[PDB]
C-alpha cells in the first residue's frame, strides 16, 4: 500500500524538489537502465541512491550558498 523501493531517500526527493523551486526564483532512467544489465536488488538497489542523493547535496549547497549572500540571513 505504500512505497518501499525508494522510502530511504523519499524525503530527500521531496526536499529536492521544493529546494530547486526555491532556487530558480533567485538520463537518470538511461543511466540505471544499463546497471541493471551488467543480495540482489536490495544492495544493487543501494546503488541508484548515490545518483539522486549527490544531485540533492549540490542543490541545497548551492541554494543555502545564495541565501547566505543576497538577502544574507545571517
Amino acid at each position: 500500500t505504500m512505497v518501499s523501493f525508494l522510502k530511504p531517500v523519499l524525503k530527500q526527493i521531496i526536499m529536492a524538489g521544493k529546494s530547486m523551486q526555491l532556487l530558480k526564483n533567485l538520463e537518470l532512467d538511461d543511466v540505471h537502465d544499463p546497471l541493471l544489465a551488467i543480495t540482489f536488488e536490495l544492495t544493487l538497489r543501494s546503488c541508484l541512491y548515490p545518483h539522486i542523493d549527490k544531485q540533492y547535496l549540490d542543490c541545497c549547497g548551492n541554494l543555502m550558498q545564495t541565501l547566505k549572500k543576497d538577502y544574507r540571513l545571517v
